[PDB]
């Protein structure tokens, strides 16, 4: 195994496609290794007030992605979270702005974008002090329990948990602050993972830097119910952002997830070769938050 860099430098792509006419924007990346190929849902946002989501076509490389037929999902899965729920042998697509705080749907067969079950509660809680309320989940389980992370645009990460066997399920309404700082740094867009060949769990969150650039913060735990260490947390320092990422067609490194090893709910990821699937923009666009031309982009780790 390869310990996590205390410095990150990261290599980067474009952006790896444009949204089909209508949308103006492709965000929130989720994406699980399927069948060989790359299986990615992603937040939409079109021309007016809508925000939706979508699917990509499977596809077998990431240059692939740009000629992806991009599918609509009729009913939207907002920052979603995908993964296969290995014990119950059901795929699980959590999201948010349903009818509860979180909500999820499952299906035996994930490439398909409205072929999802019925919505169901994920978490009913609400939070303090929050413009948003809980926002961008995530999911993860050890051999004992599922974890749900979240954020609120606030400061603050929040998590719950249920024993695995209970799961898909809601986790209820309260949850546990695991870490809080100022508003702008641990802002939005958690993510955890395990690592391969490691006893040690990462988790990346996004921070918004001294002139509004977005970039991912990381944290470590030897366990998902344990505290969590900063591991690179400046804007100078990050996990990904403009100081390392290696890319200028974006300032931002903002919501995304890393390539997995599997679908599963392990979240498992190789440090060896970790990946980033970042959304960024052109530096040069502005305007309203909900309009901004985000697209997806990939880091790779240098090593
Ligand atoms: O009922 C649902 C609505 O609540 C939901 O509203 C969206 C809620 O999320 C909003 O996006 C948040 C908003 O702002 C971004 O942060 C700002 C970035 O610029 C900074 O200068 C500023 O200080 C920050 O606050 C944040 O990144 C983003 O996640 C979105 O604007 C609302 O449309 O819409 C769906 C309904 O079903
Ligand atoms: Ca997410
Ligand atoms: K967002």
């Amino acid at each position: 195994s390869c310990e996590l860099p205390s410095t990150y430098r990261w290599t980067s792509t474009g952006a790896l496609a444009q949204p089909r006419s209508g949308w103006v924007s492709l965000k929130d990346f989720t994406v699980v290794p399927y069948n060989g190929q790359h299986l990615v849902y992603a937040t939409t946002h079109d021309t007016g007030t809508r925000w939706g989501s979508m699917n990509f076509e499977p596809f077998g490389d990431w240059s692939q992605m740009a000629t992806a037929r991009q599918n609509a999902m009729n009913s939207p899965t907002v920052a979603p979270t995908l993964f296969y729920f290995a014990p119950k042998d059901i795929w699980v697509l959590a999201y948010q702005w349903g009818g509860s705080a979180f909500s999820y749907r499952t299906s035996h067969d994930p490439t398909d974008p409205n072929g999802w079950s019925s919505e169901q509660v994920l978490f009913s809680g609400s939070i303090a002090d929050s413009a948003t309320g809980p926002i961008d989940q995530t999911l993860i389980g050890d051999d004992t329990h599922m974890y749900l992370f979240f954020a609120g645009d606030n400061g603050k990460i929040y998590r719950a948990s249920m024993p695995i066997g209970d799961f898909p399920g809601s986790f209820g309404s309260t949850a546990t602050v695991v870490m809080s700082d100022t508003r702008n740094n641990l802002f939005e867009a958690p993510q955890v993972y395990k690592l391969q060949g490691q006893n040690r769990y990462l988790m990346i969150v996004e921070a918004i830097g001294a002139q509004g650039q977005r970039y991912f913060r990381s944290f470590t735990a030897t366990s998902l119910d344990g505290e969590w260490t900063p591991q690179a947390t400046s804007e100078s320092n990050p996990f990904a952002g403009k100081a390392n990422s290696g890319a200028t067609w974006t300032d931002d490194i903002s919501h995304g997830e890393l390539i997995r090893t599997t679908a599963d709910q392990t979240m498992t990821v190789d440090p060896c070769n970790l990946q980033l699937l970042y959304q960024g923009r052109d530096p040069g666009s502005g305007g309203t938050y909900d309009l901004l031309p985000y697209r997806p982009g990939l880091l790779t780790l240098q090593r």
